């Protein structure tokens, strides 16, 4: 019952990335535990509370973005720890266009930890290295 | 949480095993299929036990130099009673080629899974300083 | 300890006044003879609220710019009942000329003294990035 | 303000203990739970005696080097009768490997607590040039 | 080999499909699970049909600029009657933002598999110029 | 019968990499078709005949190397085209020590095409991008 | 050596055809299977008329620019009565976007074949400054 | 065509003489008045074997160094029966001062003329990397 | 001593005269034969009142931008009843062309002589920031 | 006697420079007020106590140096303030030999303030800008 | 009459520079032998035919320019070779205004060889080094 | 004309005299009042024989290293019976400190006058490579 | 001596003429065959007033921006009663393109010769920046 | 004039003394109160022979390496019969640390005064490189 339960983790994580790409902070907040933590390049090597720090990027950038972007989770690896917690790690490739309209690509590595709280998977901790995008 | 104190101590034993170069103690604490993101892996996800064998066999074993690792303000997410996630800034004091004390910072995420009363290391993510 | 929860509260009230440009609340919480080490002072110790008043009086009209400040892991040393000391990493999110968000880090030490049942800011030391 | 002259002297003994490398006198004068912001800690707050014990034990290639430390215009805030806060510019004169005289500047804040009958160092903040 | 002439012509139809931006003609010629190494993929192996859809939809379709692709001295390895491997230097003439003709070189390996009389593109490897 | 026949390709390709690492040009020549072709950084963007061009590196470098090196083929992908030809693609991570003895890592991407000639798999074409190592 | 003066003239008509952008006269004077080494081809040998047709058709923003080409000390090797090889330094005087006069140097080898009653250009090699 | 296989043979014999330092075989295959464009000539056309003799006479004692030269995709233009023209990419593998192998690329055009039933080298043009 | 504060105040009046651009009040406070070392004088000793007039008449008089000057830890040497020497770090807060608050440091020695009944500025030496 | 006093300041200042050039710290201390202050490039923009800070330079550089040096005071200007106070300002040109033994030149600007205490002139404050001695 | 001849070369050379400064190519051609040669910075180290190569500069730069220019011949040295030949060498200082209208100075070194053909002096070869006109 | 070859040869004898360092033969061929423009003269016109003596006596005389000089496409202007002007590109092949063959280009104008019965060098102008 | 202050006087009149751009007053004080070493001449000795008139006619005369010149500690060598040589550091305060005051230093040697009853400037040497 | 060639003669003797490092001959030809502008003085006017004696005593006297100095097109201003001013480009050929010949250019103004029956060097101005 793992191959399908892994597909459950892949689904909820891909929906989270879709919310980030579109700038939908409301769905982002629902899917994230209020006390989620984050390591990311924008945090300058510090561990921050995930939902307060990221609201600045949603409210001033990602809600305003209208440019075409394509995100690819390359060969995701999923660790199941029982039935109420999961860890997913993957290379995130982002395709976009610059100001000049010429195509560019950025890579980052993302770890995201999920916890089933009241039958809903909640994002509890993330670690991103690589490109800030 | 008294449970949080438990995760901190087992993570320090993993780090102390790394500092001493004890690859046997390291392997016991790790799930055989553990995965790793780290600067030495150049942005790839590696199998932690195959990739790290090069560093035990060629770097940390002789311990010809004093090394000190510090966990700064570790944050622990408990997912039930069988799973934990610990994140912290890792400060490493070491001696360079000249024998001068230096400091390096990295950020580490480590995920643990309790199987039959024993915590097993399942995934790690380190960013920051390339060398370790 | 709420005795320590008292120091963080008065310290965060000071930080909020800085972001909004509230010089009146700043002056109430600061002893008139407070001293400061900070990057803007070019390695010198500056006394009283005179050095800081310049930034309040000349950067308050740009409050159109959205900024968000984050305190991180405050550590408090208590020396008796009329004295304390708080240290923390200060994270500031802001927008540059191009409208793109950036982040800045600084380290802040702030010393407090109980005068008339009223905490007064007596000395500060900031290193890192200048206040954006 | 004779108690300020007491702080000036006890602080100079701490600096000379650092200059000479006398770690056991360093430990005498420092509270075991002191915290530190310093350039070597890369913008993090460290636990004082664990982090600093590494520099004392490994900086043996410098004892045969003359250094002179100066505290410039120290400013002392007295908080009651059992706590004191001293801030000063630290100028260090030394010789390099090439034998040529050099000067380095740093800014230091140090907080002291009168414990029992002796003053104890509880927190430090140094910005500027690294002590190593 | 008259067989070698067959591989060259089908590879040019794939390239001509890319030059025109015809994503439907491209997909017909490609195995659904084709893999790709290319500069835009930043050193990763991607699924060619998901990753390339961004380039068809945003770059090569409008054909507002004349483009010319050349296969220079293609070398074909025939592995029986069902498999072929073709390698060649790919020269692309294009117009820059200023409308000036420019030239870019890349090296391409493309592997083909004949299923039911139809050649299907199974794997490609491009190195050299990042943009295409 | 593919999961095991893929393991056949993985074996012969890993033996080829072992021959390159040790500098054994004789086993390298046996496993390579005499007319193999190569795209590699050292060839400066040209397609070269594989066995003549690489003998310079075996005879002057890789036969003389005694330093510890570790090669990892990360998540290899194998395309089977019938029963007499295969294509394998993988990220190649190389761990080594420099002159100073401090650890380093290099990444390259490798495509290698194999052809079963007289029941023996023969290396017919390679394409490497990334680091020259 | 009057046939050398014939080569000098037919070669100058080829250059002026390039200078004026007259591609159809270019095609008249060139053998359909000519090969070329030139800076724009990035060190590759290209098939002559397919590669060059792109520069004629897209360099329309320059016809309203005066240029003067000079062949310096041309050396002509006659190989029988139906083939000739001419080598020369090519100096090009032109005006930039800013209107300031410039000079560019290249070295050109061009091989000619008397086909029927007219000389045909079969191979060229240019090193130095790119024609565009 | 063996008529073309004749040109490549005499051309590769010339290239072998250069690597070994065989000036005698070089002189036999070259017309005494041959001309050359090459990087070592700094953009000038140099006549006869005088310019090249300097490299043979002064770089023959270092033949201890191992070098391997590779020709790539020669293209031959025939103009009648007494004239030909061959172009190819020349790849040179060598060792630098540190003993590490390097590779260099150049592009070479060589023109041949049949004098007395004997192919004579009449003109060459090399661009790219200077002969190592 | 009150003589020190008298020197401190007359020196502050001079600096305020400079900040506002009041050359008439500046001249009143300066001996007609005052001398000056300063960055603007390029290492030469100038007559202070002739050299500084150019700065009052073309820069400082028209300045309507807010400026704040700080005199850090002034040290005063009293020589008798009619002579004083004051030395201090001079911190100047200002707004740049972009309206951003900036800080500049200079070190100033100023020598004063009470002739008759009024303190007169006789010599200055400034190192550090080029002011203007 | 205003010209007598200036010739006296000129002489006492020349004696101070002589003691510095030879490295005679004992004569240096005699001529300096115990509380003299100094602005100098070596002090990194801070005002130091002249006799404590300079002891390091006498004890480790100037006293042991026997290399040829020539110092040139250029256009000294003297302000007399009453009868017990003087200040002298001048450009100091220093000729010296570097490690290679080649002559070099350095310029500094020096202000020195003197105070007649008892029957002796005492150096009370100095300001040097330019090249670090 | 060796001094007469040098005054004659000095004058005929001054007429050549006048024609160049004004952009009068018709007077330029009259004074120059049809086969004159030139070494100049604009020729990129090659020997050109002076009258064909320079026509581009008269027709597109010098003839239309009316900016203030002042040319200064410095210490001209004249070698007389017989009665029909002369060579003059001199430093040429050129004062001009740039795009911003600020005066600038350029130096070049000029050798010019003259040949008395018929009753007229003809300019047969020039060599200029230094600043590209 | 044979007068051209006469000038060509006397000029080649001068250059060979320079290469070998024979100042006595150099002086024989030069008019005592010869003038020179050259890179070594830093844009000044010098007396050729006094200025060049320093190079013969300290560099060129002691040279035992192989050098080859090439006179490319010399152009000779004949002025009557006793005057000539020769212009040419001068290519110098030499070995550097490392023993590596190198090439330098300069452009030379040399003016010759047949006084009595011997050609005399009266003026030279060299641009390009600083020789030495 | 009275002669030395006379030299300082005529030299400041020359400098004032340069600052104001008065070429007519410049020509009166300078010998027609005066020579000059100066940065603008690129290391050459230039003879006469033509080289300097280019700067008067295209910059210095039309300049309305305020300039202040300072002659620092002039040294005067008197060679009899008909010739003198004055050397001094010249500090020039000016406004740049942005209108901000700037300072430049040069070193000037100027040689004067009393022909008839008028001092005439015969040679100058300036080092520093154009 | 005979006077101008006399000035060229004594000036070359001064230059030869500098090249050879003969400070004694240098002192004889120079007025004890001579002044100098030169790159080594960092833009200052230096008075007397002490500044130059540092270079004689530590370099120029002990120099055995061959040096050749060239005075290019000297211009001489005669100011009566007791004073002269000579200006010229000075080209110096020398050997560097590696022993390779090199060339440096400077511009020199030198003022001479005939006191009694001896020409004395009273002021010099050199621009270029130290
Ligand atoms: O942290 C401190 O206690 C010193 C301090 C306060 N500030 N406040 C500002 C600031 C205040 C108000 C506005 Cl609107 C904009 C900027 C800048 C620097 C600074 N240093
Ligand atoms: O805290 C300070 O006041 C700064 C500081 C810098 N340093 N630098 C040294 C030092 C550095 C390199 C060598 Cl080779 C020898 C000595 C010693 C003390 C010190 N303190
Ligand atoms: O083959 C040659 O002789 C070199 C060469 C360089 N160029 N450069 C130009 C050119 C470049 C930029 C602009 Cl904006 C205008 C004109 C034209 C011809 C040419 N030939
Ligand atoms: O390719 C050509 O026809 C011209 C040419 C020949 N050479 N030969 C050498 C060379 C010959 C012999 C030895 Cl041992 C070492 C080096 C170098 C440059 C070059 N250009």
């Amino acid at each position: 019952p793992h191959m399908v339960r892994k597909q459950e983790i892949i689904k909820v994580n891909q929906q989270l990335i879709e919310a980030i790409s579109n700038g939908d902070f409301e769905s982002y907040t629902k899917m994230c535990d209020p006390g989620m933590t984050a390591f990311e390049p924008e945090a300058l090597g510090n561990l921050v509370e995930g939902l307060d720090f990221h609201r600045f990027y949603f409210e001033n950038l990602w809600s305003r973005n209208s440019k075409p972007v394509h995100n690819t989770m390359l060969n995701p690896h999923i660790h199941l720890m029982g039935d109420e917690s999961a860890c997913i790690a993957y290379i995130r490739i982002t395709q976009y266009l610059d100001a000049g309209g010429i195509p560019r690509t950025a890579q980052s590595e993302e770890t995201r930890v999920w916890h089933r709280r009241d039958g809903k998977w909640q994002h509890v901790h993330m670690h991103r290295s690589g490109a800030p995008s």
